[PDB]
């Protein structure tokens, strides 16, 4: 059985995350989503995995996936349909989107014993966001309705395919179209006509990675439900710990440092000392978290570094940023309003109260910068000594007003 996953998505949505690193591997604990596919499918009994990439990141896939093919996306064309005609497959394939966590395998093992097309629907509380999925009298597809802003039902596509090598016929009929697109689920809204497509309802975890706050639900998720306490670091004396806590190999943590779990401590981090990690901390890999440095909620990603007198909570900091002593996130507007965040130029609600920032690749703040809710701060970004981030800073710029 060979395996597809479409990651070839422009990842807009989830900058600056995407400045430096394809939405694939956005880590949840220590390992890089498209790991945790690889890992399921590979549970399944499916190694004959095919990434199908953006040109600009085929290098960076080679480089990071041993043992897996990489095949580029046709340059001239865009959607879901374009990615699936570079895969090659006679007989039938399981595909996936490449931005997807779930909890578990159990679903994509069941749906490769079955001869029919085959596709997961699950229920999500934001439907009209999503392909709605339209059920007939048999409980057998009838139609995917896309993103309708209006809700049939519950139950939408979940981006986990089994489909037969019928489904070419019909992505060479498909008319593409009002997004400058070639859409899989157009494709399937034909086949399904003339094709039984059976829907199988995934009951456990799901949730795409969108837009940057998801990278926060995941890794609460994974955390609350993946792992489970051990200390495998050095604990130094007169450190404090309660509730979950993991301390992965060659963590140091210096006395005075007190944690409130769960917490999640990557290998080779340096905790301490007097530092304080909250609830929902997530320390990908080597951090270095400092003293009278507090964390709560955030996802800090590999080897970024908060050392002296500093506060993060409800943000995600990607790899290898530096926080100049003093650098503070605002987690809540002075009006206590909905954070909104600029996503893809839309002006969107993250749904949340209590909401910090989106730090980039390898920026670096200077000493008591303060970054106000929502703001994203581009990879590569510098931020001049104690100014005031009220605004998005773009990719690679220098920022002081
Ligand atoms: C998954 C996939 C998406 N796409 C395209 C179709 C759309 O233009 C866009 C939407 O996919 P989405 O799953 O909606 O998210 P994204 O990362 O791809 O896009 P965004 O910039 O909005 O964050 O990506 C591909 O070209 N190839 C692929 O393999």
């Amino acid at each position: 059985m060979k395996a597809f996953i479409l990651a070839a998505g422009s990842g807009e949505r989830l900058e600056p995350i995407t400045h430096t690193r394809p939405k694939a591997f956005v880590p949840i604990l220590s390992k890089p989503l498209i790991e945790y596919q690889i890992e399921y499918l590979r549970k399944c009994g499916i190694r004959d995995i095919t990434v199908i990439v953006s040109s600009k990141n085929k290098e960076y896939f080679e480089k990071k996936l041993k043992e897996i093919s990489i095949v580029t996306q046709k340059d001239d064309i865009k959607g879901t349909g374009a990615a699936i005609l570079s895969a090659k497959f006679n007989d039938e394939a399981l595909i996936i989107y490449g931005d997807l966590f779930f909890s578990n395998e159990k679903e994509i093992c069941n749906i490769i014993t079955l001869k029919e097309n085959a596709i997961i629907g699950v229920k999500v509380s934001n439907p009209k966001d999503y392909g709605v999925l339209v059920l007939d009298n048999q409980n057998n597809l009838s139609k995917i309705i896309e993103k309708p802003e209006i809700p049939p039902s519950n139950l939408i596509n979940a981006g986990i395919y089994k489909l037969n090598s019928d489904i070419f016929t019909y992505l060479d009929k498909i008319s593409i179209s009002e997004r400058g697109e070639l859409e899989l689920t157009d494709a399937i809204n034909l086949m399904a006509k003339d094709h039984r497509v059976k829907v199988i309802e995934y009951e456990g975890y799901w949730m795409d990675i969108g837009k940057p706050w998801n990278i926060i639900d995941v890794n609460k998720w994974a955390l609350d439900n993946l792992v489970f306490s051990q200390n495998l670091g050095n604990v130094e004396d007169n450190v404090k710990i309660k509730g979950k806590v993991i301390i992965e190999e060659d963590a140091e943590i210096k006395s005075g440092t007190y944690i409130e779990g769960p917490v999640y401590i990557g290998k080779g981090s340096e905790i301490g000392p007097n530092s304080y990690l909250r609830p929902y901390t997530i320390l990908v890999e080597k951090n270095k978290i400092g003293a009278s440095v507090e964390v709560k909620e955030s996802v800090i990603m590999e080897g970024s570094k908060i050392p002296h007198l500093s506060y993060v909570g409800d943000s995600v900091i990607a790899e290898d940023v530096n926080f100049g002593a003093g650098t503070l996130i605002a987690n809540l507007r002075f009006d206590e309003k909905e954070v909104k965040v600029n996503v893809k130029g839309k002006r969107i609600s993250s749904g949340r109260r209590k909401l910090g920032a989106f730090i980039g690749g390898h920026v670096r703040t200077g000493i008591n910068v303060t970054i106000l809710p929502g703001v994203k701060i581009g990879a590569y970004a510098r931020i001049y000594p104690g100014a005031v981030v009220n605004r998005d800073v773009g990719y690679g710029e220098f920022f002081k007003v």
